[PDB]
Formats: structure tokens, sequence, C-alpha cells
């Protein structure tokens, strides 16, 4: 199933270091994260937030660049990526009524969002969650795992996206940042 | 809401005229086509089968053909648009697993889906629904609208679609056609 759930309560495989409520309304901070694949009856009341997202296909990736990315993408689930990042990011009306090839001139000719994160590899692990489609409060659900060496890095990755043309667009974003349990 | 269920029984607004299992397995026949704006778990005990797709974001047309298809888009519930056609599609994984510039290149650079269509508006209302990130058995659901005179001019659409190098991605493809109630 490509399904997934960010459950933000009292259980989970990672614990909460901190949540940075960097643009719009934020998540209230709770003390652990449960991730689970595919539905699961019960979810606990409990619970602070629940987020969700699915993976899905490639939409703006061509193939050298594919190429490239598969080259040096590491695993999720290394044993010495300890910490994990949730990003869930939210895109403005007014990005979603473009074209595609005015999203790809923004995403990637002039952003390069692609060419800038193949830097922060093997390093970073990075997947891509969608959840506009269905009707989540954010558009997408972004992870990344790594090794705690690659703190400043990752910090200098984020600052470095945030710059970029493609953020102009951006109106919601949050970081939950985690440690392994 | 985004999302569409079309339940198959012997209920709804529209009237199954016949089913056509052009590709693959095909939809039992039945009475009616009940469409709802929503998801639907539970179904009715008198229903048959159960599709749905949620509306998404433009995936290949560039801002110079979105422009001359939104000048010439019809509306849904034309008074004369008393014909409709539900056509559920399945591409293979060889399709999904490509990059975007290879799937835009067989789309339209070989295809010419965009092209071929636009000459059948404004003749025939075209609506795309997605459901394979869903997890449904099909990845879109295709929905057209036209008055009696513009029939033949919708099946030689399908001829040549069906001819297209696109086409040869298609492992699951059935046709209902219904009449407005
Ligand atoms: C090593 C670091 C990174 C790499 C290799 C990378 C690579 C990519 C690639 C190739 C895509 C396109 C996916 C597709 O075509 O469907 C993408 C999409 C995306 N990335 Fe990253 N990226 C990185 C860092 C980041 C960071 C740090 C963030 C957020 C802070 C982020 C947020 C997003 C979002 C929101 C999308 C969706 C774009 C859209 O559909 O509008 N990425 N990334
Ligand atoms: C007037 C006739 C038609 C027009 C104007 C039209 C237009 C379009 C356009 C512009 C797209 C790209 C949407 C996007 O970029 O997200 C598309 C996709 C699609 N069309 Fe058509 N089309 C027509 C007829 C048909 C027919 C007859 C079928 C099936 C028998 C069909 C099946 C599909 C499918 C499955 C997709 C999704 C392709 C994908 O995402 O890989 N279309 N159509």
């Amino acid at each position: 199933n490509n399904r997934y759930s960010f459950i933000g309560g009292r259980t989970g495989q990672w614990q909460v270091v901190k949540i940075r409520n960097v643009l719009g309304p934020g998540l209230q901070l709770v003390e652990k994260v449960n991730i689970l694949n595919g539905a699961v009856a019960e979810i606990p009341l409990d619970s602070a937030w629940r987020l969700q997202g699915f993976a899905s296909n490639i939409r703006y990736a061509i193939r050298t660049e594919l190429e490239a990315l598969q080259a040096v993408q590491p695993m999720l689930n290394r044993a010495e990526a300890i910490l994990a990042v949730l990003i869930p990011i939210k895109k403005s009306a007014q990005w979603w009524e473009m074209a595609q090839d005015e999203r790809r001139d923004i995403f990637e000719r002039e952003s390069h969002h692609t060419a800038v994160g193949l830097e922060y590899l093997p390093g970073v692990a990075k997947r891509l969650l969608h959840c506009r489609d269905l009707g989540e409060e954010f558009d997408f659900l972004t992870w990344f795992e790594f090794a705690p060496e690659h703190s400043s890095a990752f910090n200098e990755l984020l600052l470095r996206m945030r710059a970029s043309k493609e953020w102009e667009y951006v109106e919601r974003e949050v970081e939950v940042w985690l440690k392994r349990l």
C-alpha cells in the first residue's frame, strides 16, 4: 500500500526533538510520532494531530535527473540515520493554477530543486508524499533521514530551498525534528 | 470536495445504455450509475461495483494547450448532453516507471492526445479523474458528455486514441455508456 499516516501523540517509532513552525499555523508539540502504512482501525484520540499522504509517480524529474538521483540516493532505515525530519508543505492556489511547463520552469529551470538536493546525497535520505488530492490541510509531506553529522548541512539545505523562487509559493510549512527509538 | 464515486447498481441519475469490455476484465452490467461527490466506503446492497477518483492538478498540458482547452471546453449538464460515457483506464507499470519527460513525449509528441481531443471540443465535454494513488483497480476515470449528434464523432475519437502510441501502455479499459434520466 502507498498510504502513510503520521500521528502526533504519545506512541510511535520516533521521539519529537523539537517543532519549528516556520510559516503559517503550526503543529502542537507532542512526545512521539507514530508512522503507519495502510489504514488501521484505531488511531488514538488522545493524539494531537494526524497527517497523511501517499507515494506517487514522478511529476517533474526527467530521465537523466532520475539516473543521477538513483545513483546516490540512500535507503531509508539506515542504522546511522537516527535523526529524521518531517516537513509538511502547502503551496498556494496560484501555484496549482499553473500549467505543467510553467511549474517545471519554476521547480527546476529557475530553482534547481533537484540539482540543489543532489549535493546533500547520500548523507540525507528524502521521500515525498502527496496529499493535496486528499483534502489535507497540507499539500505534501516531505520526510528526511540522516545521521547527526549531517545536521548542519541539512539546516543549510533548508535555507537554500526557502530562498529559491519555488518557495515564494509556499504558504505553510512546519518542521518536526525526530529522534529514533 | 474533489472526490467522486460512481456506483453501478439499481439506483442513480444515469441509465446504463450498454457496457463494452474493451480490454481486460470488465464491469458487470447494471441498470444505473449513481454519481456521488465524496467517498463511499459501505456500498448499497443492491450495487454491483464502485469506482472512485479525484479531480487533480494538470500533469502534462503546457500553458499554450491549457488556454486552448479552457477557451473551448464545454460545461457539464448541458441541456442537450443527454448521453454520457464513463471510461476507466489503467496503464501498465512500464508507463508509471518512466520519468516526466518520457511520459510527456509519448503523451503529446507521439500521440497528440491534446491536439486530437481538441478537434472534438466543444462537442464533447471531457473530465478526468485520478485514482491510481487511491489504490483503485483503475488508474483513471474519464467522463464524457455529448448530444446524440456527436455520438459518431465520439466513436471516431475513440478509434484515434486507441491507435496512438499512448494506448500501447493501456492494459485495462471499459466503456459504460449512459443516458440522462
Ligand atoms: C537531498 C535533498 C532533496 C532532494 C534530492 C530533492 C529532490 C526532489 C525531487 C527530484 C522532486 C520531484 C519529485 C517529482 O518529480 O515528483 C522533489 C519534490 C519536492 N520536494 Fe524535494 N528534494 C530535496 C530536498 C527537499 C527539501 C529540504 C524540501 C522541504 C524543505 C523539499 C520539498 C519538496 C516538495 C514540497 C516537493 C514537491 C514539489 C511539487 O510537486 O510541487 N525537498 N524533490
Ligand atoms: C475531446 C476529447 C479529449 C480531450 C480534449 C482530452 C484532453 C486531455 C488532456 C489535456 C489531458 C492531460 C491532462 C493533464 O495534463 O493532467 C488528458 C489526459 C488523459 N486523457 Fe484525454 N482528452 C480527450 C479524450 C480522451 C479519451 C477519448 C480518452 C479515453 C478513451 C482519454 C483518456 C485520458 C487519460 C486516461 C488521461 C490521463 C493521462 C495520464 O495522466 O497519463 N481522453 N486528456
